[PDB]
């Protein structure tokens, strides 16, 4: 089959990672979040994906080109010269899509998940209508959309509020099927799909739910990158634990590359992944982290719950906590405190930071 | 001579520390803040000294009475069942400072400073009025009784405790040398030395004024503590060298105790002093710190101005900064972060402080 995935909305939240690196060519748990999701559906079925692109193409053109030999599966690109929302991918290769009267994925790339093309794909040849949704039960996650569904029949008959919702407790997960018609019923004009024309398509009964079977996160904030790796190891537990390194240094699940060593007397805690090449100095507690590539960590420093970016330099005696987030290339000088800081790429940060700041 | 500390009770600036071992007793650069007194008092040639205790006199007596025999001094002592101030017990000691027509010093127990003895009582005897204080320069006049000095000979021409209009810049530095007929005129009943006796005083042109050489500083708040201990190790750096403990990995002036042990990789940094017994595991950096006996620093520690008392145990990963005291025995727990935190007696914390407060 095909795959749509919409891969250039410039990653405004998630921005000091963004403002570098793309927001899905960033190293999510040693690894592309798109490579995740590539990954997922070259093993799943569908031998020819499209991804459409408006927001720094060349990069993501240099790992497609040389990532699309390494999968065996075609790695079609939608290229545009204005960004056209989250709609306008499936308008401007609506001559691609249309080709084969069959249904396609929608897919978003800021969504972390185990993914159902299975599932997906007889559910939707079983529910007969047009529109098909993946939705997740949640508590708070409610920013996404309200669906009210029923029971199994799960046919949409009421959507989309974002706030106060009394209703549903369970909302979109980003990852749709939809038929041909919906593909050329649409303008080329800039729009949303789940705002203007998925509403159309709840009013007029073709938006079917399958409830997704746990295990979902979108990674758009940098909270939400945390839990989803936080999710993503626990879950990657259970089905292989050949993946997560052991030692009595460590704790829980970690997800060390082997291009990164870790120096002796280090407490690695919970749910920390740490990138390719990342050099960790002697008696480094770092729990609850995502260090990414070739970024340094000196000794007797302490890490919770933070996003330490591209090729970082954190000084001697460092505390990091409240997901303060580095840019890429930031020196952390020795003995401070940071807690809350998103600090923009290539800072030399002087002082210490003790509550949530964004340093440009 | 005859020496009267009037040595003071509940020790309520000061809280922590004296909340286990009383105010005279607590050491201040390895050695009680008394013991620097009756040390000097001892060089003075004075020939015993007696001070007027209130409050704990269990464990101040029982040292005293210790080291009556290695002064060589007879250190006696005038016990109070109730607390008599600051100049009630000039007219307890009537008696027992009225036997000899020589003058006497009256020290404040708290201040501590390069004491000029001879100076001051060969300066007393030049003009030989009632009374002859010592009095130093300082930045902020209303915190402490001022003077005003004229020229050359030094006749305090006026006398008032907190000025509030800024009369004058020169302040009491806590040390006399009072005449015995000023023994009877005041009477039993509580009363203060400074707004009664010494503002009457100068109505005659009895009190006199002896300028200080400097470092002198009052150790009644911890803030103070920490100043004085910068200046008592910038004493010992210009005076005596060797007492200081310099090696590789020490930074700035660091006075240890033998008993004190110190592991590797550690940065002991400026204005630091070890007190008897204490154990300093490897990694720490300890800089503008104060570590009274016994107590345990363990691994990969930040402390930074900062009291840590008796058989205090700070955990791993632990940052203290901004005047954090620890009363005796407190356990902090692991990556924990102490900002202010004054840690009553006898508690375990287990959760970071990020503002400065009293813990309970
Ligand atoms: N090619 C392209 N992709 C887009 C465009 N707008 C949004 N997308 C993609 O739509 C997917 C989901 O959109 P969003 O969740 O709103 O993410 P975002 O566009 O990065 O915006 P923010 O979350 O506000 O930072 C993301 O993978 C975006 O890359 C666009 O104009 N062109
Ligand atoms: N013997 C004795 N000396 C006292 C007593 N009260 C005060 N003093 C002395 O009076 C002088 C001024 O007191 P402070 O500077 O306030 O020190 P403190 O008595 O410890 O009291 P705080 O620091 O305010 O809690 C100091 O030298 C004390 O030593 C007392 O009740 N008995």
């Amino acid at each position: 089959m095909k795959a749509l995935i919409l891969v250039g909305g410039y990653g405004t939240r998630l921005r000091p990672l963004t403002l570098s690196t793309p927001k899905p060519l960033v190293d999510f748990c040693n690894k592309p979040i798109l490579l995740h999701q590539v990954e997922a559906l070259a093993a799943a079925g569908v031998d020819h994906v499209i991804l459409a692109v408006s927001y720094m193409s060349q990069v993501l053109e240099k790992e497609m080109k040389a990532q699309e030999q390494r999968l065996g599966i075609r790695i079609s690109m939608s290229h545009e010269e204005e960004p056209l929302g989250t709609a306008g991918p499936l308008a401007l290769a609506r001559d691609l899509l249309s080709e084969t009267a069959d249904p396609f994925f929608v897919l978003n790339s800021d969504v972390i998940c185990d993914f159902p093309f299975q599932a997906m794909v007889q559910f939707h040849r079983h529910h007969g209508q047009e529109g098909s949704i993946l939705v997740t039960k949640v508590e708070e996650p409610s920013k996404y959309g309200v669906v009210v569904c029923e029971a199994d029949t799960g046919r949409i008959h009421r959507f989309v509020e974002k706030p106060q919702v009394f209703v549903s407790n369970k909302i979109n997960a980003g990852m749709y099927i939809l038929s041909p018609a919906v593909l050329q019923r649409i303008q080329l004009q800039p729009t949303s799909i789940e705002k203007e024309v998925f509403p159309i398509m709840a009013k007029e009964g073709q938006l079917y739910a399958m409830e997704l079977q746990g295990f979902w996160m979108d990674i758009g904030q940098p909270k939400d990158f945390l839990t989803g790796m936080c999710l993503f190891l626990q879950s990657l537990r259970q089905k292989q634990p050949e993946r997560l390194c052991s030692g009595p240094g460590i704790v829980g699940n970690v997800l060390v590359d082997p291009s990164a060593r870790i120096g002796q007397n280090c407490s690695i805690g919970p749910n920390v992944s740490l990138g390719p090449g990342v050099v960790v100095e002697d008696g480094v507690c770092i729990r609850r982290c995502t260090v990414l590539r070739d970024a340094r960590i000196r000794s007797h420093s302490w890490l919770e719950s933070c996003i330490v970016g591209w090729r970082c330099r954190v000084g001697q005696w460092v505390r990091m906590e409240n997901v303060t987030v580095l840019g890429e290339d930031v020196i952390v000088n020795d003995e401070l405190y940071l807690n809350g800081a998103s600090v923009l790429p290539h800072k030399s940060i002087g002082e210490s930071v003790p509550e949530p700041r964004i340093i440009m």
